[PDB]
């Protein structure tokens, strides 16, 4: 009748968060996102995303930890897998890209869980956490996962980057200000037993 995940959470303060250089995204605009996703579609089929789900407390209150370019959007860290490449490999080299350590000494990326599945119909903004009626070619399926971070890690964030930490409260319904898949993850992390360590 336990039948949850227990996930260990550590203080915030556990970890260092370092500076590296700036990351730039390979897309300078959504016109140039969606015309890439175009072009990419048609030499290699849909594109596959992961998304790592990084949790720590401070006094208890769990908090995920997001990207935010400058002061503009937040972002998961993750990104777009290659052509057959593993999604769990794919995501552990894509959160080393984003924030492995500028001493490179190398990080234990521990991902246990699958949190959900969103799909991207068209090329346009819109995804769903099921493909839609009709819908025989989504463009883009993303996968998130839950990371299990160390008891402490020091991590390395873009300079144009910055490294937040959102109580559950803050996302929740607040699809406006996070957008649908952030904004319904304490619904989908509230399946764990967290440990506040
Ligand atoms: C994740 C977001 C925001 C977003 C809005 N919608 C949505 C769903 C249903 C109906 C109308 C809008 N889905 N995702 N999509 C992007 O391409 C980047 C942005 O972060
Ligand atoms: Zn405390
Ligand atoms: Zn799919």
């Amino acid at each position: 009748s336990m039948l949850e995940r227990t996930i260990n959470l550590y203080p915030l303060t556990n970890y260092t968060f370092g500076t590296k250089e700036p990351l730039y995204e390979k897309d300078s605009s959504v016109a140039a996102r969606f015309q890439r996703m175009r072009e990419e579609f048609d030499k290699i089929g849909m594109r596959r995303t992961v998304e790592g789900v990084l949790i720590v407390h401070e006094h208890r209150l769990p908090h995920v930890l997001l990207l935010q370019l400058g002061t503009t959007f937040f972002k998961l860290p993750g990104g777009e897998l290659n052509p057959g490449e593993d999604e769990v490999e794919g995501l552990k080299r894509l959160m080393t890209e984003i924030l492995g350590r500028q001493d490179g000494v190398l990080q234990d990326w521990v991902i246990d869980d699958c949190i959900g599945n969103w799909w991207r119909p068209n090329f346009e903004p819109p995804q769903y956490p099921y493909i839609p009626a009709h819908i025989t070619k989504p463009k883009e399926h993303k996968k998130l996962f839950l990371v299990q971070l160390q008891e402490k890690a020091l991590f390395a964030v873009p300079k144009n980057y910055k490294l937040v930490a959102a109580p559950l409260f803050e996302l929740y319904d607040n699809a406006p200000g996070y957008g649908p898949i952030i904004s319904s993850l304490p619904q989908l992390l509230s399946r764990f037993n967290f440990i506040y360590n």
